[PDB]
């Protein structure tokens, strides 16, 4: 079954109607990354995929979840779906580790012992198993970022979403945290990443879905579509380029 299933989905604030008329199809395994200008709606897009936004038409269901069913709830999407935001936080009162097994030792009650041992399969994974015990507030953004990621695997989601999870970073902590997301990628995690790094989304991503003013005008794999855009404001988005 379709990891992620939206048909015309429509999202209005107010008199301006953010999305208006979206269909994304991905199934599991996928990377997709979304890329435009600013007040594409590409942010709107992610929250409406796990809850955090609500939407006006339209239907999405995630893995089978009618995110407008009645049963559906916050901790029933938060069980398929993680997400990483552009601007991590972290609780520096508690361990990395407990910052970690929080979530999922009060959703899924896993006892603790087996909350942190799955908790520090993952800071090995992100490679920080040596700030373990460390608190969040010592960790540079580069590091608290592949924490925040550590913690949103923690659920053990089947989507992972990200929305610019490098671009706050300075430069230099920008690649650490992209490593990471590449290995996610080659793990078979589905993906949906809204970012700036072309880079990235060249060699990891599979198909790459670009959004301008509520519409999605182009998708294609990264390669067709950046170096040989058939659509006509996609030629022009590329161009200004970077």
């Amino acid at each position: 079954l379709q990891m992620i299933d939206v048909h015309q989905l429509k999202k209005s604030f107010g008199s301006l109607e953010v999305l208006k008329g979206i269909n994304v199809h991905i199934r599991e395994g996928e990377v997709v990354v979304v890329i435009g200008p600013s007040g594409s709606g590409k942010s709107t897009f992610l929250r409406c995929l796990n809850l955090l936004e609500d939407f006006d038409e339209g239907e999405i269901i995630i893995d089978g979840i009618n995110l407008k069913a009645k049963d559906t709830n916050l901790n029933k999407v938060r069980e398929e779906v993680g997400m990483v935001f552009q601007r991590f936080n972290l609780f520096p009162h508690m361990t990395v580790l407990n910052n970690i097994t929080l979530a999922p030792m009060k959703v899924r009650k896993w006892p603790r012992e087996k909350a942190e041992a799955k908790a520090m399969e993952l800071l090995d994974k992100v490679g920080l198993k040596d700030k373990a015990h460390a608190y969040p507030d010592s960790l540079s953004g580069g590091q608290a970022q592949r924490v925040a990621i550590a913690r949103a695997l923690a659920m053990e989601p089947k989507i992972m979403l990200f929305d610019e999870p490098t671009s706050a970073l300075d430069p230099e902590m920008v690649g650490e945290v992209l490593s990471v997301m590449k290995q996610l990628a080659n793990e078979g995690m589905t993906m949906v990443v809204v970012t700036h790094e072309m880079g990235f989304a060249r060699e990891v991503g599979d198909r790459v879905l670009f959004m301008d003013g509520g519409y999605i005008i182009e998708e294609g794999k990264p390669e067709d579509l950046f170096d040989r855009p058939q659509h006509e404001r996609t030629k022009a988005f590329l161009s200004k380029v970077f």
